């Protein structure tokens, strides 16, 4: 709930004996606003949960998630865009849950500490692809008391090269080879019982790609705070280093966040945001916003397109 | 209803207190002779309608559809082709409804008076994109006794251009423009009490394309009658009139229409069209068809492709 | 259910007084290993089926199918994979069902002999076109007793020629014509009453190619044997002849099956595979399978790459 701009859980359309499927997903008409020219960044969701009961301490589970998109740029045109954003399949039980297919890694759960709106938010928390969302790779995740552990380990993906080692279509390749992205990711999250404090941290490789994440928050009533440190390399000796920093509270139905986040990459500022946004929610799966982001970005480094404000208009309809 | 080619309303899959969700679609098998030449021109449509109830005069709605096709060629190919026709959430009550996301545009309801054949019609009554159905923009209806309303306002695309003002990438631009497509649409229909006659007239705008459009149609018994004019502009001084008659007939079940289409663009006839056809219904939700299209365009100008009949012949199931 | 790699039956979502909607498909989690590289070969499925009955012996049909799947190659990348398998409608009673749309042709049901294992195995039994699946395509099948028939008929695609006599747009083309890929299938099954024989048989031709089938098979408490014959022209004289025999047996919740797989293209040798995998169902739609290729072509002719063995492991849940 906290994280705003996060799936909900979709609806049974039937069930039986321990076994059920549920279909959701999203319409989200969403109006973005730079220098007073407008773009359409509406967007639509449909998924499809699939559970299975083995017994009593032993289930199977099935998931696929698409996105779909519009772009006529002033004609009725035909528009062919669709995003399979997850594919997989796994079991579960006592011990946590395994699954193979696209499916999200460990640091994302780090990342929801400061991840709280609606629009904006989340700019200077990079995540490589092992620890973000990737195919090929098996994920984990498990709850022991306080403790939530994740985990996941991606394969290197298989390819085809001639006798020099130059990938090529299979027909003509003399061997079977990789492209060297295998990679791993783990974190680890405490809940201090009741009183509100949650802390976490995580850790991530992939070829010649490493970071950690370092995290905390305070949750209490309607108010909420929390801070997260990112630290890594994302090549060769390039160093990459986040600072984010969010508050929110609520009044009756509507909830109201705001973030800072500053990141550096390679020794200069690529990212520089303070965003604030209002949501009220009419129904749970009914709700309106507006958010606005300043650009602190310099103008003479950097540039005008990539130093401009933005504003953000947006309507979502949840599938449950 | 009367407007054959037209969605139907899809059915409910799960509900619980003013919220529900509807899917909805058709499967349509189509088969296209030309010059005694075969074209499949089948087609899937599936669509998933989302509301809610915010009060007894204040709901939410959200909207999406896509539709389906094959271009095989003679080979068990693989086909990506898909169009999404629809995408957009709004919000509705008593004093009607108002949409983001793409819709459609005023100018359809009045075209409707006109396109009442299963296959063929509607060649003569061409639509600018605000009137017909585009995204990025704002779409109002309403109806209040015997008047209905619609109207439209679509934004202009924002674009990124370089120092001289040519359209680039983001990474290599200047700065911000946009594409100079905004515009608008309305339009009006009366009925005249329970006496079965309708008028209807609109307008649009749209850079440097505008137009307006008058129709009336006569409803007795099991007899229907209508006709509609067209005139504007597509550009520069490129001049576009249509005529468009229809009449039609049921007699228990299966129905009966015919229509005259005749257009004329840059002073020289582009579209003459006679067709006729049949259409019976097994079920509301299952039906067959045949239609036939004379092609009286000459062939001294235009060509021989351009000037052939066509017979067309389906088999059309809806979801519900 | 022998066929374990073929489609399960979907689940109603609506129904009422003889129509229903049913929604089905898969997701199914696939490793595969070769050379100890890895590739992620998973897939989702999702289809809807539309059946209203018109009276005791007259019903009507509509069907779709798509496929989704990603391919990340090491980030985490947009993925507009799909694939519409199906896209039909129909009519059907007493005399059998006949559709028109993309799918099915006669010789499937042929193939389905030997077809048995999770993963691989089929790799023996080429199938053209018009026996395969496409469309442009009318497709009839019928159960009477222990016979089942299938058939099929293609028409070629509609196209467009220049003067010369060249494929061209619509715009600049002097007439219509074709690309001569018109086809049909036939084929039959029997049972030999109730001894556990199957005998099968089928033919097929579409432009200058066509086929021949013969199969047989043995099915007897927990034991089941067949093999099947195949014969051909692919093109002008290159000849095409395919091999296959199939093997499997079960005990409790477990099947393990074993397939020898042998195919001769233009007088060398294109395929020769030995196979064995073992599946358990936890419930009728959720499996685990692990499978094994021992690649039996030479290495000096063909080559190291076609020529390697094939590990295979799969996590399948079914919706429904
Ligand atoms: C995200 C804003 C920070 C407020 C955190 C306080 C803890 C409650 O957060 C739950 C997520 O809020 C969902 C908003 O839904 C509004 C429903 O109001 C019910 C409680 O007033
Ligand atoms: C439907 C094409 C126009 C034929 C004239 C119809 C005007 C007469 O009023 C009948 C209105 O019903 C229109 C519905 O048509 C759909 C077919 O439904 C037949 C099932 O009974
Ligand atoms: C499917 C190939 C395995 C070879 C043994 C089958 C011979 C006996 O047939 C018995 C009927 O079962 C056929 C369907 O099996 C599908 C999986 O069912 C497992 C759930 O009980
Ligand atoms: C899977 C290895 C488990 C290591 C976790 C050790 C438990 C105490 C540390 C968890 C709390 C998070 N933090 C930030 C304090 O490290
Ligand atoms: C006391 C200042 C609180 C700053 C954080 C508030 C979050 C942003 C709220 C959006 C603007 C609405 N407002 C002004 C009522 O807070
Ligand atoms: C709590 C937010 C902390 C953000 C402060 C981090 C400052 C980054 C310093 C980099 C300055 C860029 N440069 C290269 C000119 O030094
Ligand atoms: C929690 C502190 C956040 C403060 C937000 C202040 C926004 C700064 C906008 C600058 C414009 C103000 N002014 C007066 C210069 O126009
Ligand atoms: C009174 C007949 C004059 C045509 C009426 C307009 C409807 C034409 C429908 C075409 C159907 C062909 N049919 C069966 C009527 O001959
Ligand atoms: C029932 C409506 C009939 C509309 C037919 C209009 C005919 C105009 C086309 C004539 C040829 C054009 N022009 C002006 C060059 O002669
Ligand atoms: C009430 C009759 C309307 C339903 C029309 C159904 C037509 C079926 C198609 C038959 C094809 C005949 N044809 C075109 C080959 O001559
Ligand atoms: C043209 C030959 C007629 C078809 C042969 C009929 C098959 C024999 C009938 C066996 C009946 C079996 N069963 C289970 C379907 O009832
Ligand atoms: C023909 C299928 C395999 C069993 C062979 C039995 C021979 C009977 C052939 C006559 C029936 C032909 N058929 C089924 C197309 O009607
Ligand atoms: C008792 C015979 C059972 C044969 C089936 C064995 C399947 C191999 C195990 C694959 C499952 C891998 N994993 C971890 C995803 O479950």
């Amino acid at each position: 709930g906290i994280n705003q701009s996060g799936d909900k859980a979709g609806s049974t359309v039937y069930s039986a004996k321990g076994t059920s499927l549920e279909v959701g997903g999203r319409a989200e008409a969403r109006l973005s606003l730079k220098d007073g020219k407008a773009q359409d960044n509406s967007r639509v969701r449909l998924n499809f949960l699939g559970k299975a009961e083995i017994n009593d301490s032993l289930y199977g589970v099935g998931f696929y998630e698409g996105e779909f998109t519009t772009n006529d740029q002033g004609k009725n045109a035909s528009n062919n865009s669709l995003d399979n954003r997850y594919t997989y399949a796994g079991i579960g039980g006592t011990y946590g849950e395994v699954t193979y297919g696209k499916n999200d890694g460990a640091l994302g759960v780090i990342t929801d500490f400061t991840d709280i709106m609606s629009y904006h938010g989340n700019t200077a928390a990079e995540k490589i692809a092992v620890a973000d969302r990737v195919d090929n790779m098996l994920a984990y995740k498990g709850q022991f008391g306080d403790l939530g552990v994740k985990a996941s380990y991606r394969f290197a993906d298989r390819n085809a090269v001639d006798a020099m080692g130059n990938v090529v279509t299979e027909t003509n390749a003399a061997k079977y080879s990789d492209n060297g992205e295998d990679g791993y990711s783990l974190s680890a999250i405490y809940t201090f019982g009741d009183t509100g404090f949650n802390v976490g941290a995580g850790y991530a490789d992939q070829d010649d790609q490493n970071e950690y994440m370092l995290a905390a928050s305070y949750r209490m009533e309607n108010l909420y705070f929390a801070g997260l440190f990112t630290d890594g390399e994302l090549a060769k000796d390039v160093d990459y280093t986040g600072y984010e920093l969010a508050a929110g509270y609520k009044l009756g139905q509507a909830a109201f966040t705001a973030t800072y986040n500053n990141a550096e990459t390679a020794k200069e500022t690529s990212a520089d945001n303070f965003a604030i946004d209002a949501t009220y929610y009419f129904k749970p799966n009914f709700r309106s916003y507006i958010s606005y982001q300043f650009n602190l970005l310099d103008s003479d480094k950097v540039g005008k397109v990539a130093s401009e404000d933005e504003l953000a208009i947006g309507l979502r309809y949840d599938f449950h």
